[PDB]
């Protein structure tokens, strides 16, 4: 019939796998002619996520380190691009609480249906295109890469193994350029620094970061991913069966059936050991900001895997200055970057600039009414010497763009946007 | 016997009710009572949310000096504009258009999204505002009187004809609506009020548009508040020379589409307007700029002939404020309006603006400080505390101990509940 | 502000639970406080929810058994009610291969987003409402209730209790009847014919079962709670920690850390005898359609309890006349009946009906063109004296009704749809 | 600093237009250098809608003629590829019946939302492949190209041209080979063959075909675009202003301001032609199907343009054996093909295959239960020797498939589907 999405063949793959320095140290405990197995005829090309795979990972070794704010709706991506941010991070934890599928609002416990993250990253990506066409047609150069790397939330997978594959297949269709995985419990899954977390065996994690893997080798792009472990708080794990969980296994047990677990940097050194030849970049989760455990676990991790990437949640789920000073705020980015946390994210980001801004503005506008918008419209104005573009709205959402569209295919329409509109008036 | 739940009331209740209940003491309903059962099948759903929004909107508007809202386009915007006190929700479809429609992409404002985008948005600030009140009641927080605030919806143009309307109308009460509104341009050239190249449809074709919104509350058995707007006061187009009503304003020269040239303006308003007020609860009139004295001449021309009419007034971020008012005019704008019988006053577009700002301002200072930026963000958040904000205890505010509650009604000896060892508990 | 949905009292609550028969075998471990505090300050009715469970309870009473089958789209209920069924039977199964939000193919091993079968609930719901709605206006009275009850397929929860609690919220939310839930492991789901299935300890399910409940009282409706066990054909449990389950333990463990155990009927009966005061039918999967297995579990059942009603899957995943000769087949259903198999369903009829009936089409069609197709539109014209409507298909879904809807906005409209149909031309 | 789907140049554009004789008789009044100024800096590769539409244009080229069947299901689209057809339609009035993203049944007047048709386009894709992916590791090689193209339903566009240009744009995201566009007044569309229908003028659909080819333009991709005239029947238009089509205006008018037309072969004549530049195919709809009116309208388009192909609606809107005798049915097709009507499509063979194979089952079952679906299933054992397979319906949804990726993953894992099945044992 047609070649369009023609297999690669597997000694095509084997010599990528051979020769690609992307793929030096990871480890596949499949064979490429199991990935070819399961392609079916054709391939389907995802070009955002080659793209933002490959940027992502020229990102992390040539930047001193790739830093992102959580995004979760597509203006906010925008917004951060625009702000100079060279990556997106999409949480789990604010699609649970104001954009999932449900329509509900949820805490962090894979409660929500398990496409809504890939629906965002692709919803974020669409954004990221439309700023991207706007640019073109304005002669706006002052971003260089609109189509900014997404590294997403694969939580717990909801579910086993094959749950896996279809979240990172999802994921990779969307348009995502890295995703995360922990070792928890799905059923049972929180957010890190919530109590009440079970842990999973090692090997079943493994397992987990051997079937994302093979999810992005099936659809054929380098999709980073990434290995988050949860150890350092919880004292529950699922079963003792994995002898290198077997040293933190106390005795004690749970009604659920649960197993009690000695909690703490050293299961997360082991458990980060273990994931390494199946991890891109290697996530602990940790209680405090605190550059000393930082730099113990980086060393721990860097002197039996020299070069493995790490990556560092900056959590608004810390009191920041309950436990640090100014200087050291200031300063713990870089110096996080200096022991190897090539990737650092401030997850929840969006939903306190969302719920904060939106709280100041009406409890304002509950006293002072007009006034109170016209202070945010003010601030507004101002920002534009910073390269804030978004006060004229109408442009921003690309009335300009469509407008273009249309008198490409009717340039004599009567009914275009922009000309006559008060933004084209009011705003200079 | 078959269960009774549900059962259609007969057209004498219905009658009855359009006799005597003063909701409808100015509502003409050009079919009958009879006409409506007919369409009812032999069982109709209950709409809690719609029927109790749609119930307190209307006290309001009778009760309050004005009714004033900001737009919000996902639950958390909403949930804090009610916990900052404001007491009616706008969901402007130029906001689901820029960054919440069902298509995943990034609109103007021209009716591209897909039709049911604007239902799907009210059902999430009904969950979001059903989730808070759910919390309020277990942390015996009484702050806040009604956690459901009535939801005003943004209906278009109807994408379509009747029938898109009636449908639009079905789904935004299933959802969960108080009130809608109906604007009277052609919906394949729909724009925003403050764009350009906008297209009347004839005064009678908007009139059928009315009563289909109407009929389709009848036949749902709920009082929506129904709202018209008029585009008349920029639009130099018009599809059609019929009705008669339009023809004084036609200066017989078409466009190359067949599109009817006509003079814009106040008159045209005024007349749609009173043509409009047997078929709408609150009616509303676009307008270039903010002017208290156009907006005084609209509302006693109108109110001349329907001295109860109650209009509502758009706040409109497309204004360039302080280009046209000074900070005292500024000041006084929502209260002068309210004295003119403008008692639902929105701006419409807050949501899109303060989420935009906030988040540009954050990346921008992030791109430049990284962790120092964020800091600043939750140290403010922290201060609005006295003010009444809560959602810096981010896994309180998304439902962490609504649903340790429901855990431990299942299972009071479950190990795995989230708030007991979060950060949050040790840390805020 | 309004009364509208205002929560019952604990007091009344209790009363209900005292009092009415509904309730007379049903256990809850949890309060009807504790109910109450779970529901904020308003409940929505949920009226298809409560009147499909009111009618399948009756229903389950009243006739000697009730059957269904498996639909997957709308129409197919609409033609099951048509012809005569008093209760719908919606699939996992089915919607993993043909009707999930993921729009994927998938095996049966809760691969989807589980707000699936909830959407399908609605969609069902919404097709039964528009036969009710024609079946209206046409002066149809040959079905006497188009509102058959659904009951759904909860599958293993999509997780933890709290997985289950919201789909049990949904599912009632779109209007289902009853939903059953059963003891696998989530993340290793399987059809209860496939292999690898893993049993949850019985106290787990117990969960699962108690926070179904919950979640319909949270809900306020009385729906219809089914507890399935896999115990026939599983060989493999997460757990030891149930004492009720520990007599068929081996000592074997799995790799996973699985524990080896003995299936067969034995732990079905010792299941079902626990899971009875919290499940309003039980049902267990079997390998083969036996009656004489049926009876030896109904009777072991109900010399416990006996006015525990049960549930019998006739499913397609059998090879009936391998097992069965004609007699026993036209029996089958009625003797398991008088066993006290109340409920009855063909879980994958739809599935096989749709199937089949597009590859006989298709076949012909490929061979012999037009021929085919004329072939099946003179068996749906002969289909008519049945009942069958379909061969109409303008009218069956819905544009006399909407044409009901227009002329009552505008009884002049010029554009209304089956005057001048061929419809009406070619089809007396 | 990526290559990864870099835009080709104009020059590049304007050659494939010159050169590849795909374009030869297709007339674009925007230039190449306005396409490329609309994509941005990224274009996505889309794959299915590249390779599906090659596949259709060598198809129309190569074989005597390409016949579907409707398809609303994915499991439809596998069983017409299984049985030996080469495309698939996609009914835009099934969508509306049975298949949209409203949840409604609805009649065919474009109610239902704009994304519905995209999201079965992707669905369809879906599932062929997986289709392909289960015959790979079955080593079936009895269809050749599981992928086979879609041509789908664009309606009226719903709206003006960007509605059709972002509806062409999701269908081609989706994956679809062709799309289809009918010169009627969105807001008052109808099937063809209902009653009630609007034109709007002769240059507006030009625009509507302008529209269409430039979204695929845009995206890359060689999509075959269909325009549909609805004017044999229609005898209204919304307007007076296309000299084209003031030769049939009658000067009777309605009260909504439409305009009576003489509709006939000769107005569907003179658009055809019109419409000849901007379509692949030319498709008008009649009210019986009738070889000498299909003749008449080949000779008069085929008069002016020799090499234009056309397309057929073999519509189940018609009463066949009331027009037609068996030897006229049975040669049909191949007439219309020796005619020029290279695509020919049973439009809603989906629909009644559907409904009329679970009313004769849900009948049969009412009266003799399980009788009548063993009736069902020794049918389905019979027809597998005409190449039918879904009587094993755990491998047919993918059990087979994911069992490998989960042996792929861990070769040991005691928790794959099949082995154990009733499948394998019963059904070998
Ligand atoms: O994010 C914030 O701190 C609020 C920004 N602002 O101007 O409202
Ligand atoms: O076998 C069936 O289900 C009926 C076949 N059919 O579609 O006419
Ligand atoms: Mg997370
Ligand atoms: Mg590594
Ligand atoms: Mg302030
Ligand atoms: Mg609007
Ligand atoms: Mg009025
Ligand atoms: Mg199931
Ligand atoms: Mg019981
Ligand atoms: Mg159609
Ligand atoms: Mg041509």
């Amino acid at each position: 019939m047609s070649v369009v999405g023609t297999p690669k063949s597997a000694e095509q793959i084997q010599q990528e796998w051979d020769t690609n320095p992307r793929w030096k140290d990871v480890t596949r405990t499949y064979s490429a002619e199991d990935v070819v197995a399961l392609q079916g005829s054709v391939v389907e090309e995802h070009t955002l996520a080659r793209r933002g795979a490959e940027v992502l990972w020229e990102q992390l070794h040539d930047l001193e380190w790739v830093n992102a704010l959580g995004a979760l709706t597509g203006n906010m991506a925008v917004q951060q691009v625009r702000a100079g941010l060279k990556a997106i991070y999409l949480s789990g934890w604010q699609v649970a609480g104001d954009a999932n599928l449900s329509g509900h609002t949820y805490p962090d416990q894979s409660l929500y249906p398990a496409n809504s993250v890939p629906q965002v990253v692709r919803r974020i990506n669409n954004a990221l295109q439309r700023a991207d066409q706007i640019a073109k047609i304005e002669g706006d150069t002052s971003v260089e890469n609109w189509l900014a790397p997404i590294v997403a939330d694969g939580e717990a997978g909801f579910g086993g193994a094959l749950n896996v594959y279809e979240l990172q297949k999802a994921l990779i269709a969307a348009g995502v350029a890295g995703s995360h995985w922990e070792d928890q419990l799905a059923s049972e899954k929180k957010c890190g620094h919530l109590g009440g977390k079970v842990l999973i065996p090692t090997q079943q994690h493994i397992r987990t970061l051997t079937s994302a893997r093979l999810a992005a080798d099936v659809a054929d792009v380098p999709t980073v991913v990434i290995a988050r472990t949860d150890a350092e708080a919880a004292t529950l794990i699922t079963s003792d069966v994995d002898e290198r969980d077997q040293p933190f296994i106390t005795g004690e047990r749970t009604r659920e059936g649960f197993y009690r677990t000695k909690n703490g940097i050293e299961p997360c050194i082991a458990r980060a050991k273990a994931y390494a030849p199946f991890a891109d970049l290697i996530w602990m989760e940790t209680g405090t900001p605190d550059l000393e455990a930082a730099r113990q676990f980086s060393e721990a991790v860097k002197a039996e895997y020299p070069d493995q990437m790490l990556a560092y949640n900056c959590s608004p789920s810390f009191n920041w200055k309950k436990h640090l000073d100014d200087a050291t705020i200031a300063k713990f980015q870089k110096e996080l970057a200096a022991m190897g946390f090539k990737f650092q994210f401030i997850t929840l980001a969006g939903f306190h600039a969302l719920n904060y801004s939106m709280f100041d503005l009406a409890y304002g506008y509950a006293q002072n009414q007009m006034s109170a918008y016209v202070e945010l419209q003010e601030r507004e104005f101002a920002a534009e010497e910073r390269g804030y573009t978004a006060t004229k709205h109408q442009r921003e959402v690309g009335a300009g763009y469509f407008d273009r569209i249309a008198t490409t295919v009717d340039p004599n329409s009567s009914t275009t946007a922009l000309t006559g509109s008060t933004e084209e008036g009011q705003f200079h």
